[PDB]
DNA sequence: GTACGCGCTGTCCCCCGCGTTTTAACCGCCAAGGGGATTACTCCCTAGTCTCCAGGCACGTGTCAGATATATACATCCTGTGCATGTA
């Protein structure tokens, strides 16, 4: 979530976006969050609830 | 008068540039602690101010020091001044 080239990527001009990885990881649902988050910027920080 | 500034010369030589090797620094982790100037508050105590009585460095006065003009007892030529022996 922090690292620069997180924001560094948002901002560009694309319509369509491809995610290409073997396996997330399982728990730790805060890397799962950033990852839904920087997919499309509409699902709320919140995912304790 | 003269010799050093100036102009010219060759001699070579050390940095420039372009390339190649090596490395310092930021990103991620993984979020953790850690401390020092700041703001507010609470006392607290020593200089400002007044105060008069003492007193002391700027000031004027005396006297030795340093330097200078003045007779003074010789000092060095200068002026008369006298003597002895050979000459026509």
């Amino acid at each position: 979530f922090r690292s620069t080239r997180w924001q560094a990527l948002l901002n560009f001009n694309t319509q369509r976006r491809l995610l290409l990885t073997g396996t997330p990881l399982q728990n730790n649902l805060a890397e799962l969050w950033s990852l839904l988050y920087f997919l499309m910027p509409q699902t709320v920080i919140d995912g304790k609830k």
